[PDB]
RNA sequence: CCCCGAAGGAUCGGGG
RNA sequence: CCCCGAAGGAUCGGGG
């Protein structure tokens, strides 16, 4: 699990590692899949968890 | 254009692939777009989240089974 | 409730 | 600010 602020209006974006096996990854998410919790709203800041295979890149969206 | 659907304090989302789109597709479809989670909205007690992915992604809210 | 931070895979860290 | 919806790909719909 991963977890970030985000505010009203701030993303996140999910590449997926350019380096991993392409196959690889495929099953890792017919079974895994990914997913996303809110695990606590408050006041103006949402607080999500992230959890997805190592192949997967999470980056805040003010990350370039 | 993506999916909206309300959350509140530990409600969740859960991504699947298709069944039946193929594996080497997929692949495609992110390695050109990602996908994308836009917070579009706070209000009180139920965040709002915006999820755009490829037609190969299934957005289930965590309770739907 | 604010504020600040977070290249972080951790249900993140620090301040009023 | 609450309520309740939402198998819905649409920055979702409904009531105070």
């Amino acid at each position: 699990f991963l977890i970030l602020s985000r505010r009203e209006g701030e993303g996140i974006t999910l590449s997926l590692k350019a380096d991993y096996p392409a196959e690889e990854l495929i099953r890792q998410l017919r079974e895994g899949g990914i997913r996303i919790l809110v695990t606590d709203i408050i006041g103006n800041q949402a607080r999500v968890g992230i959890e997805a295979p190592r192949g997967v890149l999470i980056v805040r969206d003010e990350l370039k």
